[PDB]
């Protein structure tokens, strides 16, 4: 007999087991592995599946993770260029494609990553018809729209990682000013994950105290405390970090892990993420951008209606315009 | 014009949710709440259901937990005398029934808790036919047997918390001896969760160093390290705690959470838990007692075969005879 | 020639080291043990010390926790009626004294519990001159004032658990009404942890959306929603739970641990807790009541100044007057 | 008045605070950042400090982590090429230096990395004279010797990550073969973190069942289950992963965090880490290699005396000689 047979006496019939909280990460570059190690660190998946077109690095990442297995709570890790290995995922994180060169706008990536997504979105849905797709690749709003169209999935099951990260950055910068933890700072960056984002100044608050009531000039050009510069640091953050170390990955990895935690624990927590906002704030096309949404096990099930101020609605409309201007030229999507 | 309608714009239609990791704790006493609170503390459930016969205390425990929701990760906590609230439970923990008085053996409770289990076990399976059942009430070995029989579930879905806790206690006393963390001490108490439990001296080791190898008289009357008294402390521990504070609950609630974690995260980790050991070590009947078992999302799917020494095998058989003497006379199971 | 001596070769010479994260809990009742298990399950202490007047209960509780050690990350669990066991604690949580009977106001617990504190507090300060004290016993506001006075510690090191719990409950009720997690609902209950607490309607908000903007009648009697009813449920919660199960413990246990976590990890997070509010909002004496405060490793280092509406300031003055009426007549402090 | 002066009212005076649990990571490469994120994900440090000679990369890594601050529990993240930033670190991880090329042996990296450490280690002890140093850069056993000599620290505060990773790899492969979780398989890979590591077959056990009792040919060349091939996979794993992805980093980050947790929580758990083994198993010189060691807040305070088999003592003495043969010719330490 094998050692296994000497040691192990079966009590159950052997059986094909169906993973419950299977997560797939697509693309195992900087962002993909940031997301993967964050997912594994929070024990969010009982099965992790990696997909990339670079087979050698894909197998290497899978082996490195598997070696850390003693320290994790994920009994199965699997990797393949073939999407069969992503079968029955609850959530598929898509991180594949080109990124920004230094100084380069995410919008300049569209045409390349669109061609990438046309190949990978169908495959996801072939093997995980019931999954939630979290889109990360840039430009994230456009490609969330593109994934929704390409997948034929319900709007609530195709989420763009959107401004979660921008908002996190916002709240850290405010936190650094006030000397309090970021989670005790409340503020929402909305719209495009990019240059046209919108700082909802009217919502920024500590312990229910409106900071715009303490500082009516907050977010104007004439503001002795210059909070416009905080929104600007938020807008420029990606470019500065890309200039310094060539990419960003740890922050987005943590943010994606936060979204996943809200969905798999069925928490119904509110996250600023990218969704179709046709018919709100006067936007008239099928634009995707970040609004506050309720995330739980079903995916994105609600948007929060806000009492945006005039200049804030105007910024949001301009961001919607910038995005639709690129969306309207996107063909061959079904 | 409701504030919820003003505030929330729906994206998906509202649908009826079935929970993924629903756990039910039956009995909301010292042990039941210790279990519920350990379960919530580790975010093991997306839905906790409490069941008891005391409707007032039940709703009170439920409300106190819900008041804690801000600090938890469990969106739905519910409670009811009616087992319909437990439907679709992935795991059901049974803690309901009578407990030991001071000095009282756990076997003394069989008659009463059989009558208890004969009512609740059916109710459980009636509403969650695919669940795993973790028996905690005493005597837990005999009651896991009773539960297996009444439920009609496969033996891999009926689990008795067993000696997980005895072994935790053993490992604590070991680490106290040695100045190491309990998780770096290894040693298994097996057999009855009670006075007939067996210390597997041949398995006791620190970092793969057999301590019986550095002491062939480990566990005997002529033992300079006096390990026998450690096994006696493990055996007497419940009674001592019961005398000092009337009951035990914290360690067992942590134990049961450990088991649930291994099963919900599907780790196939090995725990000394109570299972049907017919055909092992010369035991000829469907005795339930604790052995090392592999636990995962299907439940208790394998037992580990061990090369027990003769004396260990003999204590194990004696423990099986103790239990089977009670089991063989139970009726209408 | 002992087992330890043969198994372990020393690399460092034996020294007595001081714990880095010692927490003491005073009182091992329902609340003290809910606190202990919450602290242990979050691995917030490297040494936990339990103190009570009931020596047997105390030993029993300590033994139960130690028997759970395998599942925990606290290598030292110690218990004694002598406060020498609490020496060098970073945080001391006081949960000792009488609690409310059915329907009893917390302010009716004053004299009894003041006497208790007069003995407990000096002992704490003798053995942990540098600790932060978290007062939990009721009335928590008046007793936080008492502890400040008895101890001689600075204001930033005497913290009343206060309305953290009240707000928790508020946020839970809110979440039930809106169908979101309590953490994504924001709203502040301030003032006394008791009947005169103040719902800060003007701060209530989801995702930065002022709920009193979508509903300016919020908190009045002309309200289509029943928000005042939410605040009333908050006020009555403790009585309702005391009536169903005789006491409350799980939610306050999680609240105390939430505060300890902000402190020990130095996060400077904002919690509504009881501090000395003389000179704010027109309050004229050294009243202790809950405001939103920045907590971290030094303790309670800032209060948040808020733009309370006139009715809110008025309710807060009414709270502070209820409390000061009791305080002013307190002697031998 | 500033917005912050309006918002925040001081309760305590301003004061400079010392981090309680500061960790510095030296080198922000693949491995350094893998360690960094592993430490942050476990909320192991209240202050994280990064050091590297690449100023731009250094600042960028720092900025990324800060932008993740909302999802974390480390309130202060600093970085600089100046070691002033590392002042008062409790633990300093050293990951800086050259790494293996494809197929290259770690020993071939000594010269270059000695020149690294001759600069780095004196800086470290300059600002944290009391710290523990975890050496990760390769060759890790040799560089741990170098760090010990250069730092003038006591042995219990210079720890090489050693075979913690090798054993992790060992256990994973073993779990893969048995269908159980790696934590329920026990097995020690000792000696050099390199081609001369020793597999301690006599300790390999599941639930205390010695697997070399069921397979007495385990470890030999005449073993139909080819356990020696498992040890081979452990020795080759780093080369295979380097050939596939260019380096390894995640598994060692997790291993390092596991060590840090044992020490900062004062758990006294046992890890296979590199210590100075002179006078052990016939080793005559100040060689560093991995044995099972107790780790707690003081550092590496104990080694576990093992009853190795003759062949295993042999492979360990070969490892020692392989190492000392390089160690002995190093200058200016
Ligand atoms: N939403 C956000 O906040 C952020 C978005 N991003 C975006 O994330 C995406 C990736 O960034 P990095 O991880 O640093 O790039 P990376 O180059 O370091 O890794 C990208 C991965 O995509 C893989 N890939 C390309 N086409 C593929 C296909 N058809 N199938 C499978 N794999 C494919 C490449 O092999 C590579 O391994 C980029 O678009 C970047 O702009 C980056 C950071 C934050
Ligand atoms: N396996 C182990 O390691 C341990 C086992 N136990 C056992 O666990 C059990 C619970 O002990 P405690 O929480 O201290 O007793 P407890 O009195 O504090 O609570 C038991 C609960 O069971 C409830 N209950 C009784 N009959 C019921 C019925 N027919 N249906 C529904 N609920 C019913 C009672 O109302 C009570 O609320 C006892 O059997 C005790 O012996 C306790 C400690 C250790
Ligand atoms: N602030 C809050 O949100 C809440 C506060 N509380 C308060 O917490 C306190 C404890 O309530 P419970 O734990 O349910 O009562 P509990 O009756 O279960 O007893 C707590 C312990 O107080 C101990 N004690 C009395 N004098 C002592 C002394 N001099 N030294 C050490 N221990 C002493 C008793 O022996 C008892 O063990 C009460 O004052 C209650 O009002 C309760 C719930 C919430
Ligand atoms: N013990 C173990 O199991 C393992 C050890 N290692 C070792 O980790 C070390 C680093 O590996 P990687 O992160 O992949 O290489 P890396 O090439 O990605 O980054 C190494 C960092 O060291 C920095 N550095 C070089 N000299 C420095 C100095 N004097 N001060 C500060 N920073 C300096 C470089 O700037 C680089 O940024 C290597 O020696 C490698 O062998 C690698 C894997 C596991
Ligand atoms: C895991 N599936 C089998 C579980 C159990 O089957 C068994 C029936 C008898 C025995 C026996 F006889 F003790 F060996 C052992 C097992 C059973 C019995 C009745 C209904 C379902 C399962
Ligand atoms: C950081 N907290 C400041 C220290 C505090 O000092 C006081 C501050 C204010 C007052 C009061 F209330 F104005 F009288 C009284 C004392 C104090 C109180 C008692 C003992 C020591 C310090």
């Amino acid at each position: 007999a094998t050692l296994k047979e000497k040691l192990i006496a079966p009590v159950a019939e052997e059986e094909a087991t169906v993973p419950n909280n299977k997560i797939t990460v697509v693309g195992v570059g900087q962002v993909g592995m940031a997301c993967a190690i964050s997912i594994l660190g929070k024990s969010l998946a009982d099965e992790l599946a990696l997909v990339d077109v670079l087979e050698d690095k894909l197998k290497g990442e899978m082996m490195d993770l598997q070696h850390g297995s003693l320290f994790l709570q994920t009994p199965k890790i699997v990797a393949d260029k073939d999407y069969s290995v992503t079968a029955n995922s609850k959530i598929v994180v898509v991180t594949a494609g080109v990124r920004q060169q230094e100084g380069e706008s995410r919008l300049n990536l569209v045409q390349r990553n669109v061609n990438v997504f046309k190949f990978i979105i169908p495959q996801i849905v072939k093997y995980s018809p019931d999954c939630i797709i979290i889109v990360v690749s840039n430009p994230v709003d456009i490609l969330t729209y593109v994934t929704w169209k390409l997948s034929g999935l319900p709007k609530h099951r195709v989420i763009g990682s959107g401004c979660n990260l921008d908002s996190a950055r916002f709240r850290y910068l405010m936190a650094e000013k006030l000397g309090i933890h970021p989670s005790s700072c409340h503020g929402w960056i909305l719209g495009e994950h990019g240059d046209s984002s919108v700082a909802v100044w009217s919502g920024v608050n500590v312990a229910g105290v409106s900071l715009q009531e303490l500082n009516p000039e907050m977010g104007t050009d004439n503001d002795s405390e210059n909070w416009k510069e905080v929104h600007k640091m938020v807008v420029e953050s990606a470019y500065e970090v890309i200039k310094l170390k060539g990419y960003t990955n740890w922050a987005i990895g943590l943010s994606v892990a936060d979204l996943i935690e809200s969905m798999l624990k069925n928490l119904s927590r509110i996250h600023p993420v990218s969704t179709m906002v046709k018919g709100m704030y006067g936007i008239e096309n099928e634009v995707f951008l970040s609004l506050p949404c309720i995330l739980n096990a079903r995916g994105l099930t609600s948007v929060i209606n806000q009492k945006l101020k005039d200049d804030e609605v105007a910024q949001l409309k301009k961001s919607a315009d910038t995005l639709w201007d690129i969306q309207k030229d996107l063909k061959d999507l079904e």
